[PDB]
């Protein structure tokens, strides 16, 4: 058991999520420390399929990966975790302060995610659904990699077509996630339906450079979007590249209207 707790500890205060097969609540733990809860909506998935997520989350422990705190085996099940106060990043980028973000805050932000995924990469694990809807945000623009568990527009074409879901198909996704950041949360492949994406991309189409995104950064995304998984960069290299960007790659970056 080890991470099992009682319902006596917890209190589910305001419903923040409304998942495929569950819900998500702000709360309080042992009446003191403020946490988040995944509640299985009963019948649907059962304590087998749902509770392999707590297995996986037990082994990972990293400063950019949402931290498991506790579990509740006896039904209804509450999977418990730290609370990211600004929520999902897609929400944050679309919300109040999205308009004030410039490219040093987005690229800093990006480097934290790459950090988390490098740790994921080190453990020989695949995420499978890397994107702005699976990144939570707390104060001071701290981002962490989360999971809320199909998206053609984020999934690599070798994983979408043939199921080769490797670390390097998360590398692909990271490049797309980068375009979300640089457009402020806009959906990939504007106007193009799932079917058009595959076909065009399959035939070499990549997203053009976002307006006011320098070309150096657009060369990074295309690096993630190479046709051969093994020629994609790595999260470590991407981490460093993003960390060093304004000294080593854009020292004449000058902020403008949007970025
Ligand atoms: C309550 C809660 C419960 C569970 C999870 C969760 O499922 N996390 C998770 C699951 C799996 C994986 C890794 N696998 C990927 C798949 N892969 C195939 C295998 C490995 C990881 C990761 F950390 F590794 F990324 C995280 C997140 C939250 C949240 C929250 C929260 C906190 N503040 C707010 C504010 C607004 C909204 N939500 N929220």
């Amino acid at each position: 058991d080890a991470w099992e707790i009682p319902r006596e500890s917890l209190r589910l205060e305001v419903k923040l999520g409304q998942g495929c097969f569950g819900e998500v609540w702000m709360g309080t733990w042992n009446g003191t420390t403020r946490v988040a809860i995944k509640t299985l909506k009963p019948g649907t998935m059962s304590p087998e399929a749902f509770l392999q997520e707590a297995q996986v989350m037990k082994k990972l422990r990293h400063e950019k990966l949402v931290q498991l705190y506790a579990v509740v085996s006896e039904e209804p099940i509450y999977i418990v975790t730290e609370y990211m106060s600004k929520g999902s990043l897609l929400d944050f980028l679309k919300g109040e302060t999205g308009k004030y973000l410039r490219l040093p805050q987005l690229v800093d932000m990006a480097a934290q995610i790459a950090s988390g995924m490098a740790y994921v990469e080190r453990m020989n694990y695949v995420h499978r659904d890397l994107r702005a809807a699976n990144i939570l945000v707390g104060e001071n623009l701290v981002c962490k990699v989360a999971d809320f568990g199909f998206p053609i527009k984020w999934t690599a074409p070798e994983a979408a077509l043939y199921g080769r879901f490797t670390i390097k198909s998360d590398v692909w996704s990271f490049g797309i996630l980068l375009t979300e950041l640089t457009t402020k949360g806009r959906v990939p492949y504007p106007g193009m339906v799932n079917r058009e994406v595959l076909d065009q991309v399959e035939r070499g189409y990549r997203m053009p450079c976002p307006p006011e995104c320098p070309e150096s950064l657009h060369d990074l995304m295309c690096q993630c979007w190479r046709k051969e998984p093994e020629e994609r960069p790595t999260f470590e290299y991407l981490q460093a590249f993003l960390e060093d960007y304004f000294t080593s790659t854009e020292p004449q970056y000058q902020p403008g209207e949007n970025l």
